[PDB]
């Protein structure tokens, strides 16, 4: 029983100071392993659940830091193809109080396609997770479509976190790609701000009811500093947030998701899984760095206990 | 009203803060810094006071802005710099003998430069057009360059060419031809010592150079790294020794040497003066870190030469 994801893998370069602009020489920190699917799958493995990822990186040091990190953490990296003529994706980020310069679409991670999805790699996959952020081109979609149908046809469970960029919604083809995934989704994990996106219904209550009636088995709604909710035909509950000192919210959704999926793989019931997921996301935001907020079971449990 | 123009890639460079710093581990980096052979060449030209412009493409981000701001502030005509919303401004990560790089040019805004992104209303007063071989990495680039060249030669302009190519391009017949194509329309050839035989059928520099001149090239300026440079014309031939300096970054040496030569010639310097100034410029260039941070003003070169 293995958990698999697919998508962009990149390195993040972070500005050394708040307010630091992009158009002035300065000091930066990095590279740091990154990319929503990678963060998610890193959290899954740190919780002791077998998993793998399908992506494309370039034949360079930036691709290496990612492969090395995931591999050392227990992730099956056979699915990460290395592209000699492409540069590994990157993202420069600066703060205020947030701002980015992305090289994802036209980078190695954007070369992912059906040809780079090895069906044999998914032969024993029981759960496949999709990040909406990965659907930014026809090839990304073809890759996702191929992997999802292989797993679904093999009786696997599909989970989907629509962490998309609102822009993609104005693009029919991407809008249709998102509808595709949802149509085959068992576990839908939108944040409150994303609940209405892929629904013909205008009120959240109505949208969620719609997802269930359409085929989804469970809807997990992330509410940031307000906690999280769980919805199924069988039950419905909510958990309050754990008050923490937020530093970086960029990996909260990814970690919360990996925790939910991993805990469920470990046999946790909905209530316990939601509690751990909630605590995992809270812990993630207390540290800077994309993948620096993932936690292991012991840390999550101690955090819960202390509260 | 007479202007020197160039065309090509504009990118930013992000440098490793320490020697021995790997790309596969977190650390500290310095940047972004304005870069790109054509950009450094043109920055040296404008710093010498010679009116100039550049045709290039950058993305709609801060990395694109730092280059436009620097060039504009230095006096370069940047109207030929198009901003592409759907693309990312090229970049280059480097770390320290070898420099080691991670490039994003071919698939960035740089490689989007199209023959249409050129014009001619922009090159109307261009009497000198300079080409960097490092820019010819796609048929779209060669097209943009071919168009610009036709336009400039139509108004009776002069073409200068610096073959700072990646030897690899020589095995791709298409690019191999683009380069030979440009060479046949070149008036001023400026290969480095290790690039002299590349576009030549001969195997000895003497022969290679004698061939370029026979074919039509009027001047061949050979850069010899830390051993000076040589000038070759059908009528004369001479060389200058290198100035001893504490080298720190060789990245922009050739580009600065090039801008200095072209600009000094525009200011009426004879071949002998221009060669010593270009030579000194390249010498000064390598003393500071950063691709475009070593350019010099005319009198800085003058004093450099004097003092010594
Ligand atoms: N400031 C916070 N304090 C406590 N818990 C938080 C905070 N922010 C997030 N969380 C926890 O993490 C889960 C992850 O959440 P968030 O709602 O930011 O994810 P998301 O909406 O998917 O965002 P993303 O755009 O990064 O994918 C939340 O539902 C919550 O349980
Ligand atoms: N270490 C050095 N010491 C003194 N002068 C130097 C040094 N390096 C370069 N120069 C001067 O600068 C000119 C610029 O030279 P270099 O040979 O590195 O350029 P190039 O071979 O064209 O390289 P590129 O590919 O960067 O364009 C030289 O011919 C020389 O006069
Ligand atoms: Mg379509
Ligand atoms: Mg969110
Ligand atoms: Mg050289």
């Amino acid at each position: 029983s293995k958990v698999f994801t697919i998508g962009e893998i990149l390195v993040e370069i972070m500005a050394s100071k708040i307010g630091q602009p992009f158009d002035q020489p300065g000091i930066w920190n990095g590279p740091y392993p990154s990319g929503a699917p990678a963060i998610f799958i890193d959290q899954v493995t740190r919780l002791g659940v077998p998993c793998g990822i399908i992506s494309c990186v370039g034949n360079d040091g930036f691709g290496d830091i990612n492969i090395h990190r995931l591999a050392a953490d227990g992730v099956d990296i056979r699915g990460i193809s290395v592209l000699p003529l492409e540069a590994t994706g990157s993202a420069f980020v600066t703060y205020h109080n947030r701002d980015f310069i992305f090289n994802i679409k036209n980078a190695a991670c954007g070369k992912l396609s059906a040809q780079h999805v090895d069906e044999n790699i998914l032969k024993d996959c029981t759960h496949f997770h999709i990040m909406g952020s990965s659907l930014f081109s026809f090839h990304m979609v073809d890759a996702v479509k191929k992997a999802v149908t292989i797993v679904k046809a093999n009786g696997g469970v599909i989970s989907f976190d629509p962490n998309i960029r609102k822009e993609m919604l104005d693009i029919p083809e991407m809008r249709d790609a998102l509808h595709f995934v949802l149509e085959l989704t068992d576990i839908y994990m939108p944040s409150e701000g994303e609940v209405l996106l892929l629904s013909p219904h205008s009120t959240p209550e109505r949208a969620i009811a719609g997802f269930l009636e359409e085929g989804v088995k469970e809807v997990i709604v992330k509410r940031g500093n307000q906690g999280a909710s769980y919805y199924s035909a069988n039950e419905q509950f909510h958990v309050e947030s754990y008050p923490v000192e937020e530093v970086d919210p960029t990996g909260a959704g990814d970690c919360f998701g990996g925790a939910w999926i991993a805990c469920r793989q470990l046999g946790f019931d909905a209530h316990r899984a939601l509690q751990y997921a909630n605590a995992c996301g809270a812990l993630a935001v207390t540290r800077r760095g994309p993948m620096e907020g993932t936690s292991r079971l012991m840390e999550i449990e101690t955090f819960i206990q202390r509260h």
